[PDB]
């Protein structure tokens, strides 16, 4: 028999590594349209933990996201808690449009107000209104720490600051703001940064830190700070310090208009909302949201082949991957796709088919950026209408695409798709 | 990475389009007989409403 | 049900999976799938 | 806990993990040599060819077996035990064994031992 | 310590514990330390004196519910 020292020396002596490379598994010739649960992804050396895996994946060209996790754009999945607590668990949700555009536009306003920063037009209180009254404003609005103003107007005089502990337990409801107003709040002048408000706000140990010029300007809240201490992972906007926010728009000439109000709303990314998406009409539409809203990032789609993409390429910040007569096999789809896509940067998000963590691994290891989950994240809590809160579920999703990277040997998602086009990960063909 | 603008023409570069031929498809020696759930057409470009398609059908060659 | 909502729903639904195909006429199907125009894809079990 | 068991007349040991080709395993297999050198060591457990190597350049056995990262038994005893089996290391094919079939065929593959959990 | 307030909230369950001279439930009254008090505390190393609230509210003893 051979030496054991001999071992690694021999291994070099195969012409080809063990196990099948992403380019000789994905042969539409003799293999056919393939799917997540057709192959499996071979396991290489494990030299790091679990815990050093990072999951950073790039939703659009100019958004990056902790966890490669996406909501669907369905009115069963997506809406204003399920995208808010995506966004807090790393990943973000696309608002549905099965929806009015004041409805929908509202959805994306109330995800963009869940953790703020600095609080802009803070909702305010007259010192002429009724202690029933600001009781009534906090069933409406979900808030009761409510600054007090001369006029009753946002950027109005400060005259105090009015919380939930103040009217708690008042026994009379007819009495005045004023009264039952703290007569002293300790503010921050304006010009003040974030860290410096920041840090008078820990030292005053007071829940809200409003700004004024001595007017009104805007707030800085307790609450907030403690949602960014429990959620450090949340996607949210490093300029304003708010969660991420998408939605779910059509093709239409009426989505021109929708949009806008949408926009308005503060949402960052639009996704274009099409069975098949290479159409001159979503074409035209890529162009117009550009042209007419450019900071905002545009993921067009959907697409299943090589030719689709490269249309709404030249048109896009980012691809939606998935399509009974007409469509084709995920996998094969985001092979193909994902391949042409990724020479241009575009990230790609695979949509469809996603039930296990198994089939993440698999659509990412075929080079898809994100993945888009619909099916799975309906019967959760923040769903519309039982699989429990995501708050766990995310969690056990994101601990479980790590693990499934340690076994392959891969220490990011950048290493895997890099390894993966390498032809250092190896696939090997399930049979039936 | 590439330049948006050079998609069409990198598109070129490729051998063969994305997919089968039909002839590539319906291959007795390699993928055997075939059935109509067995394959799919992919999608292509549209640039027409599916109002404007016409579904004539030649039943016979005096029959339309 | 009836064949006459039923005729009109396969009319409507053939017209849609053209327009999705890239194809205005079944003329023009046959003539793009013969010229290798159209592409397919082999489904697995 | 293996000084322990080593003591009650432990005869073999299996490295029990799902993916065998790690450092800590590795520096386990050495670690163990070194300590009780008597003691045969079964390592794994390993469905590829580079696993095998690695856990053979360390390994008195190695065990083959393994939803997304994962091996088809017939193919990974058969491409595991040709290039091990050339090293003299005996390879135990594990998980999948139901009936006397699946016991020759996977001997016939290449394996020394099958083993039986679920029978 | 200011890590051991942390470590009794989880084993009691609540945070909001008042601090005595000689560490006992009936010992003499020097102040109360809540979660707002160590909810942003950079070092977990001070002392519940130096970080625990000096004037506390109180009512005296023999006083109706
Ligand atoms: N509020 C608000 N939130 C928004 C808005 N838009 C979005 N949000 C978001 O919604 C979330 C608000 O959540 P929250 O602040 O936890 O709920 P809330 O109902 O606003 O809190 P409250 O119950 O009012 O606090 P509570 O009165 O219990 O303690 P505290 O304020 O310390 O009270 C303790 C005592 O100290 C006094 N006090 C409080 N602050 C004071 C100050 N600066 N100076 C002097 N005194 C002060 C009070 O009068 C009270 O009696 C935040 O994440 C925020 O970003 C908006 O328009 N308004
Ligand atoms: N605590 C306790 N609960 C038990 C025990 N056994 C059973 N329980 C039960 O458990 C429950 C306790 O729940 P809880 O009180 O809501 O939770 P907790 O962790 O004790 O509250 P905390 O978060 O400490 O309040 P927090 O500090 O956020 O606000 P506050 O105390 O106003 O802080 C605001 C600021 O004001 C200061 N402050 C607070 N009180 C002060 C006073 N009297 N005088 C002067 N200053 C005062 C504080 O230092 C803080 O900075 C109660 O139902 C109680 O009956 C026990 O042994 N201990
Ligand atoms: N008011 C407020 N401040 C925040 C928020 N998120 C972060 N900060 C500030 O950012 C600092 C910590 O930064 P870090 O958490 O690393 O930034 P992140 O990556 O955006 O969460 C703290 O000093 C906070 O004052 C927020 O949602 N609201």
């Amino acid at each position: 028999y051979r030496d054991a020292a001999t071992a690694l020396e021999h291994l070099a002596t195969y012409a080809e590594k063990d196990g099948l490379s992403v380019e000789q598994l994905m042969d539409s010739k003799t293999r056919g349209g393939l799917t997540y649960n057709d192959f499996l992804v071979l396991p290489g050396k494990i030299d790091f933990p679990s815990s050093e895996v990072v999951l950073s994946s790039r939703l659009t060209k100019k958004i990056t996201l902790n966890a490669p996790f996406v909501s669907s754009p369905m009115d069963t999945v997506t809406e204003a808690d399920m995208a808010i607590h995506m966004a807090l668990l790393g990943g973000i949700g696309i608002i549905h449009h099965n929806c009015t555009a004041e409805e929908q536009a509202e959805m994306v306003r109330r995800v963009k107000k869940y953790e703020n920063g600095f609080i802009n037009a803070p909702v305010v209180v007259g010192p002429d209104a009724t202690v029933a009254d600001v009781r009534r404003m906090k069933n409406e609005f979900g808030f009761a720490g409510f600054p007090v103003t001369d006029d009753g107007k946002p950027t109005g005089k400060l005259q105090g600051i009015i919380t939930s502990r103040d009217i708690q337990f008042v026994e009379d409801e007819t009495l005045l703001v004023s009264e039952i107003m703290t007569k002293d709040v300790i503010t921050g002048k304006q010009g003040i940064n974030l860290e410096e408000a920041n840090q008078i706000l820990k030292n005053t140990k007071k829940g809200k830190l409003p700004i004024v010029d001595g007017c009104l300007v805007s707030m800085l809240s307790r609450t907030d700070l403690m949602k960014n201490q429990s959620y450090p992972l949340a996607s949210k906007s490093a300029d304003t310090k708010q969660l991420l926010c998408g939605a779910a728009i059509g093709t239409i000439d009426a989505d021109r208009q929708r949009l806008a109000m949408l926009v308005e709303a503060g949402l960052d990314v639009v996704v274009l909302d099409s069975s098949q998406g290479n159409s001159v009409f979503q074409i035209n539409m890529i162009k117009w949201i550009k042209e007419t809203f450019p900071d905002l990032q545009v993921i067009a789609g959907n697409v299943v082949t090589r030719e689709q993409a490269a249309s709404l390429i030249h048109a896009a910040d980012g691809l939606r991957i998935g399509m009974m007569a007409c469509g084709r096999p995920q996998g094969t789809a985001v092979y193909n796709v994902t391949q042409f896509a990724n020479q241009f940067g575009v990230p790609c998000i695979a949509d469809g088919g996603v039930q296990n963590i198994g089939h993440i691994t698999k659509a990412i290891a075929l080079g898809a950026s994100t993945v888009m989950m619909g099916g799975m994240l309906a019967g959760t809590t923040e769903s519309p209408g039982d699989k429990g809160s995501i708050k766990k579920y995310i969690p056990y999703l994101y601990n479980g695409l790590q693990h499934s990277c340690q076994d392959i040997g891969v220490r990011s998602l950048v290493e895997f798709r890099e390894k993966v086009d390498s032809g250092s990960v190896r696939f090997e063909f399930r049979t039936p």
